Formats: structure tokens, C-alpha cells, sequence
RNA sequence: UAAUCUUUGAAGAUU
């Protein structure tokens, strides 16, 4: 629901990290990974996540699966302007 | 989720 092109690539939650791991139920990993924007978030590996503090396998799943779909929206220039 | 928590992220727990 909140795992959707639409929702994940909405510009006001990728400009506000907290928020946009709120809406995946993640916040937990905020303090881990709010210092990443999410330009250079979207694009961190499995290896890393984890050295940041993502130590729930399940987690790291989802947040590839959420970065994925972020970076098929930017490689086909879907993601508006404005969270640039 | 009404809310909060857990990871397995579809479910479980608590109030």
C-alpha cells in the first residue's frame, strides 16, 4: 500500500527520510539512516544497510525492495522536480 | 495500525 511507485516516490516523504521510513513501518532504522538523503540512500547495498544499523534481514529486504522501485521511477525521470 | 512494538515484512504481540 505504502509499497507503491506512487507513495514511495512522493516528493515531500524522500525529502524527509523519517517520514518516508514511517510510512514503510521503519522508522526504527530513522537514526541509522536519516543522515543518508535519499538520492544516495536508494542506491545502498545489503552489506551496508547492515553496517548502519539495519540488522533485521527481513528490514534489509524491505528497504531493497522500496529502493527498487525508486530507482526504476528516477531511471524512467517519473519522480517529480521538486524532490530534486 | 486506533495506537505501539517484533521480524519473518505476512504475520504475530500488547493496550
Amino acid at each position: 500500500s505504502s509499497m507503491n511507485p506512487k507513495s514511495l516516490t512522493d516528493p515531500k516523504l524522500l525529502k524527509n527520510i523519517p517520514m518516508w521510513l514511517k510510512s514503510l513501518r521503519l522508522h526504527k532504522y530513522s537514526d541509522a539512516l536519516s543522515g543518508t538523503p535519499w538520492i544516495e540512500l536508494i542506491y545502498l547495498d545489503d552489506e551496508t544497510l547492515e553496517k548502519k544499523g539495519v540488522l533485521a534481514l527481513g528490514a534489509r529486504r524491505k528497504l531493497l525492495k522500496a529502493f527498487g522501485i525508486v530507482i526504476d521511477y528516477k531511471e524512467r525521470d517519473l519522480i517529480d522536480r521538486s524532490a530534486y
